[PDB]
């Protein structure tokens, strides 16, 4: 086999989702072309191409416009990579366990407390930093309960998974607007645990290519 | 002990997942009717059963554990994990519900359905973001409508490159499982399903399966009289 993927990510220095497919390129050495696309339709994108797209089969590329479908399948269509971010498929309760974190993340916070959110909030005259401070605490609160379950040095065990990969950049995005990351005591250690990692500080939203100046770390 | 029990609410579209692919499957399981109109999800007899209270909530038993391994039980309390669960704690089924492993990229077109569904559309429009929405004066089934409306602009563009008779090929998988119920809520607050007309055929054609039938919102225990049919 001679297969050899091309990824090209379009992504925002400051999209927890972008974030999500930087930290996971990252742990798992699978170099990528960056292509950032400044926010101020679909980000991130993430482009493969040199592959066999059986959908298009007339295609070169294969477009994956959501970061959980872009995840598993980093994991699925390279099975000889030195780092699986998932528990091996003979273990379906951890991996459903490590799916469920994410889910929380990836469905119960971050899609009610993006900017396009936010701003269906304003519009009916809410306050978007409350509504989404809320709603942060609240599935935060969720994912602490699990952690409280399976959490060792990281999220389930004592290995870097997907679960790690999310909690992350919605740390950053939680912390942007007021949560108190101390409220949520493993998964703060969690996340501390995983700054430590050059591929998350590599992943960084203050140390990428489009990060301002302003904001540079 | 069952091995899976549901506890789910007839209308939730997210618990419309679960008994659809439990049917397509051919999995027993026990259900439990839970009444999110009348806030049973706070009631005494559901309150060991954490997380806090999620509907719907799946406990499978009589397992090993591996994540807390003094319980014989485990509860998964979102329905893509517990869907995709499914298919790898019962990998002989005959009825798989996602493409084969040896095509990554027909799985990846079956997640990003689903993705959508169960990220950008079902989390905006639910009950508890509703509630949200009444309080700050707004109309929930306008906010709730113009976000499906979206969200199905998006699905249409994917099941335009993908779609035969079903989302992804002439083979149901779980992109149907999610569309179904997703359909059912979106017409629930007045999204014009016709302007989606590849959504539309696969709608059309996932109900002529019985599965889809004993799985319909109107043919639950828990369906009230005046919404059966």
């Amino acid at each position: 086999s001679m297969t050899t993927p091309n990824f090209e990510l379009y992504g925002y220095f400051r999209s927890s989702c972008s974030g999500r497919l930087r930290i996971a390129f990252h742990l798992k050495s699978i170099p990528y072309t960056r292509h950032p696309v400044n926010l101020l339709n679909t980000v991130p994108l993430l482009v493969v191409s040199n592959i066999n797209n059986t959908v298009s089969p007339s295609s070169a590329s294969f477009s994956i416009g959501q970061s959980l479908a872009a995840l598993e399948y980093l994991e699925e269509a390279l099975p000889t990579n030195a780092r699986p971010l998932l528990p091996p498929i003979s273990n379906p309760v951890a991996r459903a366990h490590v799916r469920t974190i994410c889910n929380i993340i990836a469905c119960d916070v971050q899609p009610v407390t993006n900017l396009k959110i936010q701003k269906k909030v304003k519009a009916l005259d809410g306050d978007p930093t409350v509504w989404s401070r809320d709603l942060a605490t609240q599935g935060f609160g969720a994912v602490e309960k699990l952690l409280e379950l399976s959490a060792g040095r990281f999220c389930v065990g004592d290995e870097i998974t997907l679960a790690d990969v999310c909690l992350v950049p919605a740390v950053w995005a939680a912390e942007r607007v007021g949560m108190d990351l101390a409220r949520f005591p493993i998964t703060k250690r969690v996340f501390e645990e995983m700054l430590k990692e050059e591929a998350v500080q590599k992943a960084h939203w203050q140390k990428q290519e489009d990060t301002p100046e302003d904001l540079r770390a």
